[PDB]
RNA sequence: CGCCACUUCAUGGAAAUAAAUCACUCACGAAUGUCUU
């Protein structure tokens, strides 16, 4: 009977219960500009040996891609009624390292060996997962 | 030469002062760094 299921997506639920706020990963292109220049002959990338041309790249305030100051892989985004809005995604999940072992039951066992970390995930108190 | 006793019974000063006030050592060691379905 399962026939369609949307993706999962990061629905935040503010205080006034009658609008919901959907957060989608920020475009690993947001805040710049990208060209493509075709005046030919000029510069050509080789992408493992294809043919392609060269990404003129600026920030959309000039200057050319600065790599130590791109973030855009850190930022979660959603719709405002104006520009689009930042969340870190440390703003969003909280995330914390469980250390666990199994207690030696003598008279048995070579399982001195049972030692782990774990992750766990905890989400924003306004922020619940969800899909149709 | 004889005769004969009274008076006085602790005041002043010093009443604690300096030196050391914690020192050295150990401040984590060994096992496990994944295992069984």
């Amino acid at each position: 009977v399962i026939k369609q299921i949307s993706p999962l997506m990061l629905i935040e639920c503010k205080d006034d219960t009658s609008s919901r706020s959907i957060y989608f990963p920020l475009p690993l292109d947001d805040g710049y500009k990208v060209s493509f220049n075709e005046t030919s002959n000029e510069d050509k990338v080789f992408y493992n040996g294809i043919e392609c041309p060269i990404p003129n790249v600026y920030p959309a305030s000039r200057k050319f891609f600065d790599h130590k100051t791109y973030n855009n892989y850190l930022f979660w985004c959603t719709q405002g009624n104006n520009q689009i809005k930042k969340l870190l995604s440390d703003e969003i999940w909280i995330s914390k390292m469980q250390i666990g072992i199994t207690k030696h039951v003598e008279e048995g066992e070579d399982n001195d060996k049972s030692f782990y970390k774990q992750e766990f995930l905890q989400l924003k108190k306004s922020f619940i997962y969800a899909f149709y």
